[PDB]
C-alpha cells in the first residue's frame, strides 16, 4: 500500500469527515488529501465535494503547509482494484445542480501552495481533470490508468481538464486524448508530457513527500510567486489579479510603502526622497 | 435617503453582522449588500471582508435571488458626508466572488469610492452612480500601495488604456458624470433616486431568462479570463448538454449496460 | 497500399473530380478525402485548392459524417515514391475549413509531407503516419516563402516552441517517429495499416456522443483563436440554449404575447 | 428615402435574389447588399442567410470592389416603419465573412437593429446611423436566446465592458446618438442622406491604398481573432514576400535548380 | 508659445543635439524632449530617431526623473504653424522604447500629429492637447504604408475598434477635443497653457509612490504585451522580493554554505 | 574542448571586453557570444551584462551575421569542469535583445546552466546541448529569488505546464538528454563537437531566405508577445509593402503632388 501511516497524523477538527481524508505530515509542511470511497472507485457524490472543498480551503489558509499531496485511498475491499478517482458517482433544483467540482478545480489552481496529484489508480473523467490542474502529477507505474470518458456519455470537461491539458502535452495530444478516449499508463502519460515522474506503485507516496519536501526547501515566497507566474497569461486577468496581489503585498513590506502609510495617518507630505527611481 | 426601508426585509440568517448590511427585496429576486460603517466613510476592516464574503456568497447561492445591489449606508452621522466604499481600514477573494457569480451584480456608487472601494465598483457588471455624491478616487499609490489586477487592467477594458492610466496616476477625484462620460458607470441618478433606479434595472435584468443571463455573463468574462473565463462558460454549457436527449440516451446506455444509440441525433454544423 | 477499397464508396455528385478523390465508409461515419496527383508528389495546383474546399465543405455538411480522413494516394506511376502532400505547385481558406469544422480531421501522413502540406496536417485535429514513408519538412524558408499562420505558431502549440523553431528555421526532414516524439505526430502506424489504424481511430470517435465530440473540438480552439474560438464554442452553447424548456417557454410566451413566466426554471450557480 | 435608385446598379447574375439587393454603385468601387423584407422588419430567415452569404462572398472576390455598404431597405409597405435587420425571423458564417474579408464593411443602420440585425451591426468594420430611425436593442435574451460571440464579447471592445454589459442584460433600446456617445456607432446621419454619407466614407475609404488597408484591417482583427488573427495577416504578409526580389530569387534557383544566392539581400534590423 | 524658457534648463552631455531638444525642469522630476525641426512640421528623419532615442534612453536611467513630457517645437519659422510631430520625412525602437521605461511618458500634442507622429502619441501613456492647434491625423494608407503595430492596434485599446478604425481608414483630421471624446486624448488645454498643464499633471504623478507608479505602468501594459509585459511587470515583483528579509535569508545561506531557516517567514494566503 | 580556434576571428572594436569574447567566423554569417569567466562558473556580474548587451546589440545591427551562437568558454582552469553560465554573481534588457532580434539565436549549453544562466538558455531560439557536461538547473528559488517573465512562463511553452513548474518548483539538475526529451533542447552533442554542430545548424539557417527567417521568427513570438509581438512582426510587413509598386506609386503620387492611381493594382483576396 502507498500509505504508510507512521508518516502522517489527523488533523483536528475534521473527525467528522466520511468520503475524504485528510493528514498533516508528522514533519514536513505537507499535508495528504483522499478520496475515501474505494468500494466505488472513488467516484465523487455532492458530499465528496463538499468535503473536498472543505479540506482544501483549510489546508489553503494554513500558513505552516506549503504542499498538497491529491490521491485516492485504497485498494477496493470489493475487488482489490485501485483508484484514485474515477470522476462524478425548484430551489433543491438549483442547489442540487452545483458545478461544486468546478470551484474545487479553482480551488487547486488558486491556492498558493504547489499541489502533487499522486495518480494511484484509476483517473477516469472528472478525476482525470482534477489530476490536471494539479502543478504537477506523480503515477503509480502499476496501477495508474489515465482515461478521458466523459464523451461516452455524452458530457465533456470544456475547461481545465481539457483547454489546460493542451498545454502540457500539446494540442495533437490532448485532442486524442479526449477524442478518443482511451486508456493510458503512468508511463505513456509520462511520454506525452501529463505525468512528471512514474513510481513503484507502494512507492508512490514516498516519491511524493521527497517532492514535497523538495519543494518546502526553497523560499516559500519565491514558490508562491513562481506558482502564480506560472498560471498569469494562461488565466488572463485572474492569472494577473493573483499575481499583481502577491507583488502589491511585497511592495507593502517596503521602506517607501512604510513611508507613505506614515504620512498618511502623520498628516505629512510623504517623503520619497530617499527611494530612488529604480530601472 | 437612496434607503427605502419599506422596500427591503433582513435576509434570515445574519443578526451577527455588524460591517455589513443585507436585504432581500419585499417582492423582487433583487437583494441590497451595504457596506455598514458610515462614520469612518465605509472603510473595510478584515471583519468587514469575512462579512461581505459571506452574505455575496449567500447571494450566489440563493437560487431565487437574479440580482445583487452592491453599495453603501449613510450618511455619516460624524460629518453627514456621502461613501460607497473608501477602501481599506481577502478583497481579492471577494472581487473573485463578484466576478464569477452567475448573477449580475450591480454597484450602485451612493458617495465616496475610494482605493479598494473604487476596485469593488470596477469589477461590478453595471455601475449606476448618485449625481450629486458620487466620488471616484483612486488612491492607492499615494500611500505607496496599488491594486495591479481588476482595479487597474480591468478599468482599462472600460474607459480604454490612457483615461486607466489618468485615474491611477494621478489619483484625481471623478464625478458620476465624469465616469460615465469615460465609459466606467453606466448611468447617473438623482441621489434620492439612486436604489429605486438600481431596483428598476435589476427588474428589467430579472424579466429575461436567467439561464441566457448566466451565459451571457460568462460570455461576457471569457477571453478576458483566459481559462477560469473558458471554465465557468464551459461550465454552463456542460450543464446544458447534461438537459439535452443526447445526454439522457448517453447515460441510460450506460447504465442498461450497452453500446449507445446516437442515430436519432444529427451532426449539426 | 495503406488504400483498401472494399472499405470506400464514391459519394454522389463528385464524377467530375480530378485532383482530389472522396469517398465515404460502406460502414462508418467516416469519408476519406485525398490528394490524386502522385505523379507530381501531389502538389496543389489552384483547381486542387478548390477541388479539396468543395469536398471538405460538403463534408462539414454531411450530418451523417463525423470523421474526415485526409491523406495522400499513391505511390507516384513515375518513381514509386509515396507523397501526402509536397505544397503548391486560397489553401489559408482550406486551413480555417479544417480548423472550424464540427468534426474531428485525422491526416493519415502516408508520404512527404513538405510546405503547404506540411501545414495541413498541422491543422488538422490528429496525425497518423507512416513509418516507412512519412518524412515531414518544411521548406518554406528555402523558397523565400513562409507560412506564419497555423503552419508555424499553431505547431508551437503542439510540440513546444523550441522544437517548432528547429522545424522552419532549418528545414529538415523528419520521419515519423521523430515527429511523434516531438508531438506533433499521434501514432506511427506501419504503412499498409495506416488507414486501417485511420478507420480504428475514425470508429472510436465516431462510438461517442457527436454533441460532446463536437464541443470538445470548440473547446480545445477556443482560446488559442480568440473572438473565433469563442464565437465558434458560444454558437454551440446556443445551439444547446435553444433546445431547453426554458428557452422553449421563452419562445412560445414571445408567440402567445404574454410575459415570460420563468419561475420553474432555477438560477443555477 | 435613403436609396438614390440613380447612383446604383443591379449586379449581374443575381436575378434570383428575394430577401437581399445587390448593387454595385455607378461609378464607385463599392456595393450595395441590404436586407429586403421590410414587410417583415427585415428579419431573416434561412434563405435570407444564404442569399446574403453569397452576395457578400461574391463582394469579397470582386478585385474591382473595395468597400460593402451593408444596409436594410424600406419603409416597411405595412406601418412605414424603417428597419435595419430585426434579427432571426448560418449567421455566424456571415460573421466570420465580414469579419475576414479583405474589405471594409459599413453598417448603415436605417432603422431597426435589434437581436441578430444588432450583431450583425457590431461585427461590421464600420457603423453610420440614421439619427432619427436608427434603433439599437439586444433582445435575445427575452427569449432564452443569446449571442455569445462577435455580438457581445468583441461589442465589449467598443463600447468597453460596462455598457456592452448593460446593452445585453436590459435589452433596452438605443438611439443613434447613444451608440455614438457609447463608441459602437461612427457618426450619425441625416436619415435621408445615410447612404450619400454611407458612399462618402466609402470614396475616402477607396482613395487611399487599397493593399494598406487591407493590412490594416487584419492588423486590426489579429490579437483578438488569435491564431486566426494572425493567420489572415501573415498570409496578406506571405503574399507581400511572394512580390520581393529576394522570393524571386529563391523560387527561381528551385526551378533552375541550384542553390540560391541571397547575397544582394541584407540582412535588416 | 507654450514654452516656458525660465522653467526649463539643458541637460548636461547634449551640446551636439540638432534635431531634438531635452531639457530639465528647474525644479521638478520632470524633463522636457521635444522634437525640434518645425521648419519641416518637426518631420522625423533617421538622424532625429537616433536623437530621440538618446534622449529618452538618458531619461529612462535618470533616477532623479520621474515623468517625461514629449512634445513638438514651434512655430514654424515657415508659415507660424504648429506641429507636435508629422512622423517620417529604428522608430519601433524607441515606441518600445517608451513603452517600457518605468516612467509616466506624456505626449503634449502642441501641433499636427500625423502618422508616425500620429503613432507616437498614442503609446504615450497620456496625452494632453492643444484645444486650438492640435490635429490628429492617421496618413500612412494615402502613400501605401501603415503602422499595423501599437499606432493601430494599440489605439483601439483607447478609442474601441469602431472609432480607432474610422481614424486609420478615413485619415480624417481630429481636433483636441474629438479626440478626448473618443478616449485617446486625456485632456485638453488652452495653447498657451498645454505646457504648463503637462507640468501640473507630471507634479501629480511625482508627489505619489513612484515604485507604486512603476508597478502600475507595468500592470496596465501586462496582458496586452503578453510575455514581454509579464517580463517587466514580475522583473519588478523580482526587485521587491529580493529586498525582503526572505531573501536575505536565502542570500546569506547560500554564501554561508549553511541550510536557508524558512521559519520565520509565513505562508502568506 | 569545443572551441576551434582556426574557425573564429575577433570582430573588430572590442578588444576591451573582459567578461566575454566575441568572434565572427572566418567564412559564415555566425557569431560567437560567449561568456569568459569560467573561473567562476561563467557567472555574470553587471559588468558581463553590460559587455554581453553591447555585443548583441552590435551583433543585431551586422547586416552580414545571420544567426548567433551563445555559449560558455572553459574549462574551469582551477577545477576542469564546464559552464555556459551559472546566472547572477539590466539582464532582462539581454532577454529582451535576444527575443526581438531579427537573427536566430542558438544557446550552445556546453556546462552548467543555472538561475539566470538557464533563463538565458530557454529565451534563446534554439538549444543545443552537450551531453557530457551539459547541467541544466533553475535553482532560483533557494536563494528567494524567480524568473517570473520569460525563464519560467515561456519555458511552459517549451516543456509544458507538468514539467516547467517541476524544472523551478524543485530545482533539480537535469541532463541534455532530459531536457532534451522534455522539450527545451533540441538536440544533444558530443561535448568536443558541440560547436562544430551549432555551426552545421547556423549554415542549414543562412542558406535560407534571410527575410523569411526574420518574418518566421517574428511569427513564433506574435501571439505570445501580444502587442509587441504584433509590433515586430508588423514592422517586417510594413518593410515588405514598402517595396511594392504600389507604395512605390503612392510614394511618387504624393511626391508629384497629384493623387494615386490605385488603378493598376488590385484588390487581392
Amino acid at each position: 500500500n502507498p500509505f504508510d501511516a507512521k508518516a502522517w497524523r489527523l488533523v483536528d477538527g475534521f473527525d467528522d469527515l466520511t468520503d475524504i481524508t485528510y493528514h498533516r505530515h508528522v514533519d514536513d509542511a505537507t499535508v495528504r488529501v483522499a478520496f475515501n470511497r474505494p468500494e466505488v472507485r472513488n467516484a465523487f457524490r455532492p458530499h465528496t465535494v463538499d468535503e473536498l472543498y472543505r479540506v482544501l480551503d483549510h489546508a489553503r489558509m494554513s500558513p505552516d503547509v506549503g504542499v498538497v499531496l491529491l490521491t485516492g485511498n485504497g485498494p477496493s475491499p470489493k475487488d482489490g482494484g485501485w483508484a484514485f478517482c474515477s470522476g462524478g458517482d425548484t430551489v433543491d433544483v438549483a442547489r442540487a445542480g452545483r458545478l461544486h467540482i468546478l470551484e474545487v478545480q479553482r480551488l487547486i489552481r488558486f491556492m498558493p501552495k504547489v499541489v502533487i496529484c499522486l495518480v494511484n489508480g484509476w483517473a477516469a473523467g472528472g478525476g482525470h481533470s482534477l489530476h490536471v490542474v494539479c502543478d504537477l502529477t506523480l503515477a503509480s507505474r502499476e496501477y495508474a490508468r489515465f482515461k478521458q470518458t466523459d464523451a461516452d456519455v455524452g458530457s465533456f470537461d470544456g475547461g481545465y481538464g481539457s483547454a489546460y491539458l493542451a498545454r502540457q502535452v500539446g494540442q495533437k495530444f490532448a485532442r486524442e486524448i479526449f477524442f478518443l478516449g482511451r486508456t493510458y499508463t503512468a508511463e505513456q502519460m509520462h511520454q506525452m508530457g501529463a505525468v512528471n515522474a512514474v513510481a513503484e506503485h507502494a512507492e508512490l507516496e514516498t516519491v511524493g513527500l521527497q517532492w514535497a519536501a523538495e519543494i518546502n526547501a526553497k523560499s516559500p515566497q519565491a514558490q508562491r510567486m513562481l506558482k502564480f507566474a506560472f498560471n498569469l497569461l494562461d488565466d488572463g486577468l485572474v492569472g494577473q489579479q493573483l499575481f499583481a496581489g502577491e507583488a502589491t503585498r511585497l511592495a507593502y513590506m517596503t521602506d517607501e510603502a512604510v513611508e507613505g502609510r506614515d504620512a498618511f495617518l502623520q498628516k505629512r507630505p510623504p517623503d520619497w526622497s530617499p527611494f530612488p527611481r529604480y530601472f
